């Protein structure tokens, strides 16, 4: 065969919980200081009405930053804009649920770096 290519595991496969996070979550970057994660919902097929709650938490901290913070917000929304954070600087984004009573895991994270402040880098 050949010198292992790809050959890592990502998230445990056949994830047995009682709940089922957000799935494609993706990172816009607006501006510098600006990043709208946008991601879908599968737990709710395209048509479906349920008399349960729910809340998507979003949290990110600095990438590959020895004193890093995770935040947190609440968002009724699948789209959440991350507000106040540093110029030429990427970090990891992550979407979840909380329903029952209970908080889930959280879904794939997604990468996103912000442009450079004092003007947006050009081509």
């Amino acid at each position: 065969g050949s010198s292992g290519s790809s050959g890592f595991p990502t998230s445990v496969p056949d994830l047995s919980t009682p709940m089922l996070p957000p799935v494609g979550v993706q990172a816009v970057a607006l501006t510098h200081d600006a990043v709208r994660v946008s991601w879908a919902d599968n737990s709710v097929p395209k048509n479906q009405k349920t008399s349960e709650v729910r809340l998507y938490t979003v949290r990110w901290r600095t990438s590959f930053s020895a004193s890093a913070k995770y935040k947190s917000e609440d968002t009724t929304s699948l789209s959440y804009t991350a507000t106040g954070l540093k110029p030429n600087t990427m970090y990891e984004f992550s979407v979840m649920v909380t329903k029952n009573r209970r908080s889930s895991t959280w879904s794939m994270t997604a990468h996103a770096t912000t442009y450079e402040a004092s003007g947006p880098s050009s081509g």
